[PDB]
C-alpha cells in the first residue's frame, strides 16, 4: 500500500514499465503458465502478473529471506505462490518454465554474471518462452547517463517523494552494477534468444524481453 506507493513515486513510468512486463507476459504465455520471478522481493511484479493471470504458478526467489517475508505476506492466501531462498548465481529451478520474470534486481550482477544468467535462464524455459526484465538501465555516455539522473529526480520531485526515502533510494542504488539496455538485449541475442526487444523505456528504466525460438 504506502510500499507500494512509494515504488511508483521512486520509479518513473511505473505503470508502463510493470505494465508492459504483464501485457507482454500476458500475450505470449497461457493462462495457466508457470513463472519464474528472481529477485521478486516484496513481489510487486508478482502481484501485478496475479491481477492479469489469476490461474498462472508463480515461483518467487530471492536471495533475501527478509524482502521475501513480504512477498509471502502479499501472497499469505495464494496456493499458486511459492517461494524459494536462492541468488540468481545459485543454481535455477529445473522447470521448463513458460516465462521467467525480474524487476530491478539483475543489475546487481557483474557483467559476466549476467551473462551467464541469460544463458542459464533459456536453458529453463520451454520452446517460445519468455524472459522479461523491468531494469535499471545505464545510458551509453558519462554525460547522456548525468541527464538520465536529472530525469530520474525530476519524476521524484514530481511525485512529492519523501526526501529520506529519495536518500535511502540513492544509497542502495550504490550497489547497482547498470549496463545500457541495448547491450543487454545483444547479451540475450547472444544467449541464443531469437528475438530481444525493448518494449518501453523512461530514460533510467526500461523494460526488456527475449523469446526463446519465436
Ligand atoms: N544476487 C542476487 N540474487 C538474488 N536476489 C538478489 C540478488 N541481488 C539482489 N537481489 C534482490 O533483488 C531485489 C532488488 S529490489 C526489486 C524487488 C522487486 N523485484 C520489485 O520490483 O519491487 C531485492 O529483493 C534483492 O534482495
Amino acid at each position: 500500500s504506502t510500499y507500494d506507493a512509494l515504488r511508483r513515486q521512486l520509479i518513473p513510468s511505473f505503470d508502463l514499465l510493470y505494465g508492459s512486463a504483464v501485457s507482454v507476459v500476458a500475450m505470449s504465455v497461457p493462462a495457466t503458465a508457470r513463472i519464474l520471478d528472481l529477485g521478486a522481493g516484496t513481489g510487486l511484479l508478482g502481484a501485478a502478473l496475479r491481477e492479469r493471470l489469476p490461474d498462472a504458478e508463480l515461483l518467487l526467489q530471492d536471495r533475501s529471506q527478509a524482502m521475501l517475508e513480504q512477498a509471502r505476506q502479499r501472497f499469505a492466501d495464494d496456493d499458486q505462490v511459492a517461494i524459494r531462498v536462492a541468488d540468481h548465481l545459485d543454481e535455477l529451478p529445473a522447470g521448463p518454465f513458460d516465462a521467467v520474470v525480474s524487476a530491478l534486481s539483475i543489475n546487481h550482477l557483474e557483467h559476466q554474471d549476467k551473462q551467464d544468467l541469460f544463458t542459464r535462464i533459456r536453458k529453463i524455459l520451454r520452446p517460445g518462452g519468455i524472459f522479461v526484465n523491468v531494469e535499471q538501465v545505464l545510458a551509453p555516455t558519462s554525460e547522456l547517463e548525468k541527464m538520465y539522473d536529472r530525469q530520474h529526480e525530476a519524476h521524484v520531485l514530481a511525485s512529492d517523494t519523501p526526501a529520506e526515502e529519495w536518500a535511502a533510494g540513492r544509497e542502495r542504488m550504490k550497489h547497482d552494477i547498470p549496463i545500457d539496455v541495448e547491450t543487454q538485449i545483444q547479451w540475450l541475442r547472444d544467449a541464443g534468444f531469437t528475438t530481444a526487444d525493448c518494449l518501453a523505456k523512461d530514460w533510467r528504466f526500461a523494460t526488456y524481453a527475449g523469446w526463446n525460438g519465436s
